[PDB]
């Protein structure tokens, strides 16, 4: 039982460099459109973006695709949400079947971290209930995408925008809308309190009992799901189950492990003195 | 600080499928040669391989590369170690600058786990001191490769062969020699006892101090010397520290930024074996050998 990531080859063939008057980041090239963060044209705030994008000369958008050796030429600039839709002359012949899918908190995705239009590293994250990811990005990485795959169909979920001072990262879906109440502005932005995605904590504990001698810190007594949820409301744990569809997986793991979920939940409560606690294992990934 | 995988696009463009009389697995296609495990021609033992390979007809090797729409035709077949080197008529246009490099225990690599010539998952493993990897594989995954990337060159380290009862996996390097004393035969094979790669366990705790909590309450207050630790390590399934002298430059740096000398990390490891009591360190619940000092420091 490993943390599984999706192969990045399809994403690599679409990544492009986007350089606008001394500001460099990444973008993705699908059909005849290149999607990049809008702050490549400057550091603006509020409703200045509409007018500021309209005064942007397309000749200044230097766009290159390193994998294909092509230099793209922009014909029109359209702002959609917090993203820029740059229409180019050439259609990307490497464009796959793709979908723009929003992620619900607690779901996983593969980050294709890129620089200068080239994907450098690939790693795994789960969108937390505070609508932040705990990723890793340096200067010039904006425009990196978080994606999943399902039968050679690219599911784009995320594009990176901003890093906060507690090693948190925020971006948009590919429709241009941020996750949570965060924006692309260099100011302090109040984050909602952290809360554990309980379904995923349950998934990690079951992953441990399946890849190891049942440990000593495993609780000996059961607790009802309802008693856990009254406890969870005062200990920053999400109401269980967070996703009703996860019970098909969780109950299946409870069979393979011969440990009922009621015992796993009481173990979560007793591990409070030790208590980040990590919601990186989803029940789908552990079961399949 | 994350577990970083290398981008797999270079590997996908060269993966192929290899089928022989109903036995199907994966192969990698570099230049004019296709490399795949030898048990695609049968489940033979001992020294039966040299003979059975020389009588295998090349017209029974069905070789497709689905990402390029080509079906390959095999000219010659040569057994190199536990691998078959299938020469084909067509040079691979997507062949990168590559190198066959054998890993030493404690190093990491990215696994491109494929089926029918297409990689379905990528994940990260470390060659353990038993010369096994703790990976994830199903039927038809043989031929999957473990690799790393240094700029432009693709560094091939591993090709998958066999899964053992304890969810451990074994294979060869790209030159054809297995890691450890394991062979491609469906019998029980003795495994050396498990031993933690102490350098990597030190890197995991430092990763926790630098990203999760700078002063966790399981961090030992007192220190132990490297020497006193290594006396304890010989009896507690921990390798002698340091396992690699080149890791010291990374660990000394991690100590300087964490403001916690390695002596306290080593004593923390000793204390955790008697009083971890369910502590979850860098999301792992167990000591992991997945975090290397190089990756955590860089
Ligand atoms: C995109 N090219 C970068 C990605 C950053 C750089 C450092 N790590 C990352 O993930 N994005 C930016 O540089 C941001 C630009 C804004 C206008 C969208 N700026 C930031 O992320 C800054 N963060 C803040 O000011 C904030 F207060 F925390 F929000 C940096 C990280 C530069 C201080
Ligand atoms: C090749 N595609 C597979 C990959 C396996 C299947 C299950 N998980 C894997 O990683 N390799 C095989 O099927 C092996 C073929 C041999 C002849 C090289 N066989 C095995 O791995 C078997 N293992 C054993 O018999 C052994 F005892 F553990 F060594 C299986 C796991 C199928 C029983």
């Amino acid at each position: 039982i490993k943390i599984l990531l999706h192969p990045s080859g399809v994403v690599e063939r679409c990544m492009v460099s986007v350089v606008y008057n001394g500001s460099a980041l990444n973008g993705i090239w699908l059909k005849n459109v290149v999607y990049c963060p809008r702050h490549v044209i400057g550091k603006f705030r509020g409703d200045q973006w509409t007018h500021m994008v309209s005064i942007a000369d397309c000749r200044d958008f230097i766009v290159k695709c390193p994998i294909q050796g092509i230099q793209l030429n922009v014909q029109s600039v359209k702002m959609v949400g917090a993203l820029l839709q740059l229409t180019v002359h050439t259609n990307n012949t490497a464009t796959p079947d793709y979908k723009f899918e929003r992620l619900q908190p607690g779901s996983s995705m593969t980050i294709a971290c890129a620089y200068d239009g080239i994907v450098r590293h690939v790693y795994h994250v789960v969108l937390q209930l505070n609508n932040l990811i705990y990723a890793s990005f340096l200067n010039g990485a904006c425009g990196s995408v978080g994606y999943t795959l399902k039968g050679k169909t690219l599911y784009l979920h995320y594009m990176h925008h901003i890093e906060f001072n507690n090693k948190t990262h925020s971006g948009t879906d590919l429709e241009g809308n941020f996750y949570g109440p965060y924006v692309d502005e260099e100011v302090i932005q109040q984050q909602t309190a952290f809360q554990y995605y309980t379904d995923n904590v349950v998934a990690q504990l079951y992953a441990h009992l399946l890849t190891v001698a049942r440990p000593k810190w495993l609780a000996q007594s059961q607790i009802s799901i309802e008693d856990f949820n009254s406890w969870a409301a005062n200990n920053s744990f999400a109401n269980f189950p967070c996703e009703q569809t996860n019970m098909s997986y969780i109950m299946g793991l409870s069979q393979t492990a011969r440990v009922p979920v009621e015992r796993i939940l009481n173990t979560i409560i007793q591990l409070t003195t030790n208590r980040d606690f990590e919601c990186d294992w989803t029940p789908e990934m552990v079961y399949n």
